[PDB]
């Protein structure tokens, strides 16, 4: 199973943030990154003060639990010493949650299955189309066929 990530970083070196975000992954448990994406800046959506932004997916081959799995991308963010103060929407320093896992479809607390929005947003679909586009969903849509309807080539790296 691959763990579609999107990482992303403004409040403290968009750079910066990224290389401890995509390497962090390979001592969780159960996780082993294989591809990765590049850099690519784009305008964020929230609170923060929405400067240059990075952002970069990634695809990391993981057997850990699809609901711990989140959760261990999530704690990495306190491990980067984000700055947490009005985090709602936007990514403020780093946030990188699960926009894509295998085919299964499980929400907790904190883990987010295939989040609802990923598919209408371009830092998205556009990155994961470099970690693992052969990715398809339970019903049968690929994130290459979602870029088929959205066709987001956008992006421009940093």
């Amino acid at each position: 199973t691959v763990a579609y990530i999107a990482i992303g970083s403004n409040l403290a070196s968009p750079l910066e943030q990224v290389n401890a975000a995509l390497k962090a992954l390979g001592d969780i448990p159960e996780s082993h990154i294989l591809t990765v994406s590049s850099f690519y800046r784009t305008p964020p959506l929230g609170p923060q003060d929405q400067p240059d932004y990075l952002n970069a997916a990634v695809a990391l081959e993981t057997s850990l639990a699809p609901e711990e799995l989140l959760n261990h991308t999530q704690r990495i963010e306190l491990q980067q010493g984000r700055v947490r103060k009005a985090e709602r929407w936007g990514p403020r320093t780093l946030d990188l949650d699960i926009m894509l896992f295998g085919n299964e479809v499980i929400n907790t607390e904190r883990l987010t299955v295939p989040h609802y929005d990923m598919k209408n947003r371009g830092f998205m679909l556009w990155p994961l189309f470099e970690i693992a586009p052969e990715l398809v969903f339970p019903d049968g849509e690929m994130l290459r066929q979602i870029l088929h309807t959205r066709a987001f080539d956008k992006l421009n790296k940093w």
